[PDB]
DNA sequence: AGCGTGGGCGT
DNA sequence: TACGCCCACGC
């Protein structure tokens, strides 16, 4: 982990730029992204991404067992396992 | 439950 | 550099 953040209160090492680019964002506030709805903003395009589904109520994974609809894989990946018990 | 949000990483 | 996944934690 060759790029480690410069910030002194932070001790965060990443193995490409791009990581330490991106984590940088906590650190300046920067959130490129709006949501064209509600006007909040993110610092990641694909947490936009999944937040508008909670405006249009789209919901691509369901359930294998029991056909429950979610917006998000690791919400189904959390809900499969209850099939267990 | 619903969802914000950081980390890892393939591409 | 960027997108967009899985993953995971937190409330
Ligand atoms: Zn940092
Ligand atoms: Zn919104
Ligand atoms: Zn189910």
């Amino acid at each position: 982990r060759p790029y480690a953040c410069p910030v002194e209160s932070c001790d965060r090492r990443f193995s490409r730029s791009d990581e330490l680019t991106r984590h940088i964002r906590i650190h300046t506030g920067q959130k490129p992204f709006q949501c064209r709805i509600c006007m909040r903003n993110f610092s990641r395009s694909d947490h936009l991404t999944t937040h508008i589904r909670t405006h249009t109520g789209e919901k691509p994974f369901a359930c294998d067992i029991c056909g429950r609809k979610f917006a998000r894989s690791d919400e189904r990946k959390r809900h499969t396992k209850i099939h267990l018990r």
